[PDB]
RNA sequence: ACAUGAGGAUUACCCAUGU
RNA sequence: ACAUGAGGAUUACCCAUGU
RNA sequence: CAUGAGGAUUACCCAUG
RNA sequence: CAUGAGGAUUACCCAUG
């Protein structure tokens, strides 16, 4: 099939969307970024490893920048005003069947599903109380 | 808001979901668990602090068992064969707005949304092809 | 050509048939998989490179899985007593043209092909006598 | 019945047939080459070892010259321009059964068999992509 | 999706054509080789890489091989009598946007178009007079 | 008769045309600049020498602007925001004859044509993937 | 001597790292 | 080089403890 | 690492900070 | 002078023989 296809990573319904698209594959890690310029663009790299003798071990990363003009030397520039960092490592077992990856999958959709406390608290600049 | 509460990590249409429950809220990270033998349990920890003077930090860690041959109750050895871990650290400068952290959010929800790339790759013991 | 596509490994007449289906390529490296756990699954793997100024050289690689009494997705330990493992390494010099590499291949075919000396010693935990 | 018989490495339908012959078993080895003089011949060499404690190990080479005239101090000899060495080397735990085995030789007929993959690259002087 | 795959570098109508295709990718080094005897093939190379700060830079490598055949002994070969090399590197500020990527890419088409001054010099033996 | 004439650089339908023109030859080295403030113009620069006994070497380099208008202590200047810049070497044998010639610039255009691999991924704040 | 290498070769040899 | 950290970051990098 | 109308056996070598 | 998937203020600088 090939799973590397651009995706949408930030959903509007149609209109305001961030897409990503597939990038760089160079070295092993999987790049995806925006249709920006290289210093505005959103930016999303994965990797897996067989790290154990017996685990295997996703390394996922994701950029979310706040897109700013700022003016260097009486010049206007397109930059980032600052980024927030998302970075996750998932190990699963060599043992784990694929009905049982797609448990992990589908527990880490539940646990940022709009609702849940978690994505509740990080969009409302709370802690879990 | 008010969140630490139960909620559905694994959703299987009402039949065969798979619900966590607040079981420990000491030194102020909060931790949700299914109802098993903590060996076979579905674990979900979170917390906030502010990694630097322009940064705060979610860590949220997740535990997912291995089903498949599973012997509900038993004793599994070695534990490493039948646990996935994913261990997530969201940084977000001191600037960001509640709206800036909404979209951070959708921007998360997106990244595993079904069908996307990233889980598809993890749900099928691949990596990017 | 633009091969990089699913396969037949093991052939049943189409009853039983192992299938292996790309699932990585990272590094140049292309990976093909049959639909189990990693732990137990059929995988094979593929590259070339110069090797030297005069020669290139292929790195083929199989795994295959022991079935006998095999527990499908259970743990299964110690590794090494349910795997083996097949590493080819084909060196061919710049020279070779693309009639010389089908004659190669064909070579490779018949020291395989089925009632040959080395298969069937192989198949029958033999050496040769 | 011995394994230890000549059989037909190239298959050209008959007639350009390359048919390889026991040729020596001296250490251990187990040779085969074809009629042509020594520095023109093709071999095929294989060997067993009870390697690990646990484990048997293949190790298998073939060796494809492509022969040519060269005129040496004024004088004609036979000889090869270059050959090409295909080398492999296959370990197969004790627990495996014959019909565990016969498994892995299918595979292995399954990975060059015209029109997959791995040997069509090969003979088309590419790579998988 | 991927952008490694294989196209035409020589284009003389539709037969006379020569194709390049992908041979390897290791150390984020993207290479293609045109078929047939590596020794007289065609071979392209491409990577990137963050120069500095502000910029990104790409190192393309392009050669061209002057086919013949090498009688050495009274043993001929595939060679090439020589090669023409060509080596570029581009340098692009991480402020370009999308747009101002391929308004470079267009500035480089047409510096090779054909009738404009440096492709013909070139293709003439000449230098600019 | 001259190859030192302008020429379009960036072609933009019949308006929107990047055009360069002859500025200087001095030191056997060819420039074209397009028009208006230098400080905003496209620059084009050739140059040919036997670089060894069988080899000749061209060096091409092309400036690709970013308009902008700077304003510092109220007084604006147009200027460059910043340049992309593109350096290349051929080096062809004193061998090739005027066709071999014709084919190395088929072949250089051929690598930047669009579709292609090369000049898509650079358009597209692209590597390869 | 094993083990490991998308390590090399004049191809039943050699190299590097590990024990 | 792994392993571990409710360790840090200019974010495919660094730090500390462990082997 | 960065520049060279610096050479090549073409992802290498050299001068120079 | 020659190599570098070596940087740039882009016919310059640097490492390396």
């Amino acid at each position: 099939a090939s799973n590397f296809t651009q995706f949408v990573l930030v959903d509007n319904g149609g209109t305001g969307d961030v897409t990503v698209a597939p990038s760089n594959f160079a070295n092993g890690v999987a790049e995806w970024i925006s249709s920006n310029s290289r210093s505005q663009a959103y930016k999303v790299t994965c990797s897996v490893r067989q790290s154990s003798a017996q685990n295997r071990k996703y390394t996922i990363k994701v950029e979310v920048p706040k897109v700013a003009t700022q003016t260097v030397g009486g010049v206007e520039l397109p930059v980032a005003a600052w980024r927030s960092y998302l970075a996750m490592k998932l190990t699963i077992p060599i043992f784990a069947t694929n009905s049982d990856c797609e448990l992990i999958v589908k527990a880490m959709q539940g646990l940022l599903k709009d609702g849940n406390p978690i994505p509740s608290a990080i969009a409302a600049n709370s802690g879990i109380y």
